[PDB]
């Protein structure tokens, strides 16, 4: 996250931090997620992609901290890793940026409900909010373009929804943004998702819910003029998440 808020696990409860095993032990941060339900971590394909093999990875709900163990978390084994089979990316615009982990603890459980583990609402189909709706992202991601580092605790920030019609604009990313995209941006470019943040939850209240409308998919750098991140339009998925759920 560029710019915003540090943040505990109590303001996004429904935050899943995903890891990669590595072969030889060695555990490094991959992407954010959502827990839609609990079983189920709404992510991002192109955060699997090279490493499709769902033994790799390591979920977390109930986590505030990157690198040390958050009083209360809960650990799942990932045990189906559902990437979206029409994924496809050119240089900068991901399609289909969407991924399900149905996850299942050494115990055989699914998540536990509690003060830092609750489910996010889907958004109803088509129905999102107006563009200049201010809604949060969430995630370990970069706080600058140039750091090697991701912050050791959890950050939100505010970004204002952007048009179809603006965001294919010359400047911004022309044909690269389709209707299954939704444009999110800062007034002044000040704040924004970053490398780290990908599969992470863009939420929206929606007729007074919180909804998650989006998922954190891709940009042109980051916080960058003309550049606004770019999610996955959840409203426009539905079926998919429906028939693999
Ligand atoms: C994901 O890792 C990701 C998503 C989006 C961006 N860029 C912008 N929001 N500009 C970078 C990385």
């Amino acid at each position: 996250i560029i710019g915003g808020e540090f943040t505990t696990i109590e303001n996004q409860p429904w935050f899943a931090a995903i890891y990669r095993r590595h072969r030889g032990g060695s555990v490094t941060y991959v992407c954010g997620g959502s827990l839609i339900s609990p079983c189920w971590v709404i992510s991002a394909t192109h955060c699997f992609i090279d490493y499709p093999k769902k033994e790799d990875y390591i979920v977390y709900l109930g986590r505030s901290r990157l690198n040390s163990n958050t009083q209360g978390e809960m650990k799942f084994e990932v045990e189906n890793l559902i990437l979206h089979k029409d994924y496809s990316a050119d240089t900068l615009a991901h399609h289909n940026d969407i991924a399900l982990l149905k996850i299942r603890s050494k115990e055989g459980r699914c998540a536990q409900p509690s003060r830092t583990i609750q489910t996010i609402a889907l958004p109803s189909m088509y129905n999102d909010p107006q563009f200049g709706t201010s809604c949060e992202i969430t995630g370990f991601g970069k706080e600058q373009s140039t750091d090697y580092l991701y912050p050791e605790q959890l950050k939100m920030t505010v970004v204002k929804l952007i048009s179809h019609r603006e965001c294919q604009q010359p400047h911004y990313y022309g044909s690269e943004v389709t209707t299954k995209m939704l444009c999110a941006a800062d007034p002044q470019w000040k704040t924004d998702s970053c490398q780290g943040d990908s599969g992470g939850p863009l939420v929206c209240s929606l007729q007074g819910r919180m909804t998650l409308t989006g998922i954190v998919s891709w940009g042109r750098g980051c916080a960058l003029k003309d550049k606004p991140g770019v999610y996955t339009r959840v409203s426009h998925f539905l079926p998919w998440i429906r028939s693999h759920t």
